[PDB]
């Protein structure tokens, strides 16, 4: 067939990364990030967002490091629950659910918004 496109897709065209343990499961999340139009990834250097927990950002392990390296703002899971049920701007949403202190304009790769 061929039908069903153009809708509320914020993450639409965005690789979201996840770390530690979140309220939902990797799948439940991977689905959302995909439902929003985004896509869950494993690599941080190849991600636009990061959905982790304060604890994680606190751990600052190798995983979280990659995010810190790619200067990727880490937000909470509530973000997904908001991004879907929130008429706020990403930038705001992020800050409205920013778990990390970094994640700003920095040497990035392709793709922009």
């Amino acid at each position: 067939g061929s039908s069903g496109s153009s809708g509320d897709k914020p993450l639409s065209n965005m690789k979201i990364l996840t770390l530690g343990k979140l309220s939902r499961n990797k799948d439940e999340v991977k689905a959302m990030i995909e439902k929003l139009g985004g896509k869950l990834t494993g690599t941080a250097n190849k991600a636009s967002l990061c959905i982790s927990t304060k604890k994680e950002v606190e751990k600052m392990n190798k995983k979280m490091e990659e995010v810190k390296e790619a200067n990727i703002r880490v937000v909470s899971e509530d973000f997904l629950q908001d991004v879907s049920a929130s008429t706020k701007s990403l930038q705001e949403l992020f800050l409205a659910h920013i778990l990390s202190s970094w994640g700003a304009e920095v040497k990035s790769g392709p793709s922009s918004g």
